[PDB]
């Protein structure tokens, strides 16, 4: 494996900070049915969360979010390993109100944020589960709730107070793992309206700098990153299937393509993961950049899991600029 290279864009001098993202891809899902291609000895748990742990290690970032991490993984493998890094953590599972077993409910996956407690104090933690959000507001909506409400996906979000020896100052770091399937571009983009109008309101209770780390399981050209990007999007917008605004001002620390693919696989490949950063009051220092396609080519790599790829997403990682 070579080193994925740094790609700087801007230079510093304030306060610089990094950020990862990523989706480490849950036990629960790792079959030979999905990951035809692999092995099963590197699907396996016990291998492959190895290799996820050294990649979360060795990135090093200040705020880590995690998605598709198991709840009993949560508690006995990533928070007491980050702990003894530094890190204090956030987690949220899916599915807290569905019944099910004990041995059910240690396998859920759900989204984590992690934070070095050197560099930041933790104020508030706030869990956003779609599903509830999309009962709430269905309003004689007949979709709303044969289509979003049916769908279990979370996000979660933490205000943080960033220590003044890095320059009250707060950030909110909010992770979110919408629904994959292509065919509901409609639910990615209203859990994406839920999730940014529930951040908005965390917002207010506690002008304050935001950072979205999110597996959106939505491509750059897609109305959910439209949306996103610009502040708004248009109420016939063609995902919506079946304008729109937002507060904030945000762009992708990777945009322009900087990567060409977050997620790889045989059968489909392309950016569906991002990290957002409010522009009022931040830049982009840099990001890490691709892994080699030769590398992957020369080893005929097509699709991951694989030996030495952990999980079929790549791990995001920025280096931010925090003004007051
Ligand atoms: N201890 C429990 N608490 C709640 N529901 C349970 C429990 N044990 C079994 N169930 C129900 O039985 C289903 C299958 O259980 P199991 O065979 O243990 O996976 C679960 O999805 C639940 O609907
Ligand atoms: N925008 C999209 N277009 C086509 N397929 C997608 C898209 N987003 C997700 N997928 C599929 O869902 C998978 C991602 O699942 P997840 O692990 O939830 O991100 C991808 O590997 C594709 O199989």
């Amino acid at each position: 494996l070579p080193p994925r290279p740094w790609i700087t864009l801007k230079e510093r001098d304030s306060a610089s900070f990094t950020v990862m993202c990523y989706n480490v891809l849950c036990d629960k899902y790792a079959t030979r049915q999905l990951y035809g291609y692999c092995p099963s000895w590197a699907l396996n748990w016990e291998y492959r969360k190895k290799g996820i742990m050294e990649e979360i290690v060795n990135c090093d970032a200040d705020i880590i979010s995690l998605q598709e991490v198991e709840t009993e993984q949560y508690f006995t493998l990533f928070l007491p390993a980050l702990k003894e890094r530094g890190y204090d953590g956030f987690f949220s599972p899916k599915s807290r109100a569905k019944i099910m077993s004990e041995q059910e409910r240690k396998h859920v996956d759900g989204c984590a944020i992690f934070f070095k407690t050197e560099k930041f104090t933790l104020v508030q933690k706030h869990t956003v589960e779609f599903n509830q959000v999309a009962m709430a507001n269905s309003d004689g909506s007949e979709a709303m709730l044969n289509r979003v409400m049916t769908k279990d996906n979370i996000g979660v979000a933490v205000v943080l107070e960033v220590h003044k020896e890095l320059f009250k100052q707060l950030l909110i770091v909010a992770n979110a793992h919408m629904h994959w399937d292509p065919e509901y571009s409609d639910v990615k983009l209203i859990q994406t309206m839920m999730f940014v109008s529930e951040v908005k309101n965390i917002l207010e209770k506690a002008s304050i700098p935001l950072v979205l780390c999110a597996d959106l399981n939505s491509l750059p050209d897609s109305g959910v990153v439209e949306y996103l990007s610009n502040g708004g999007v248009a109420d016939n917008h063609k995902d919506f299937k079946e304008r729109i605004t937002h507060g904030f001002q945000l762009k992708s620390a990777y945009e322009n393509n900087l990567m060409p693919y977050t997620n790889y696989t045989f059968d489909f490949k392309g950016v569906i993961d991002y990290i957002f950063y409010s522009k009022t009051h931040m830049n982009v220092l840099g990001v890490l950049g691709p892994l080699d396609p030769q590398w992957l080519v020369e080893n005929n790599i097509t699709g991951c899991p694989h030996p030495h790829i952990p999980s079929d997403h790549f791990s995001l990682l920025t280096q931010l600029e925090l003004h007051p």
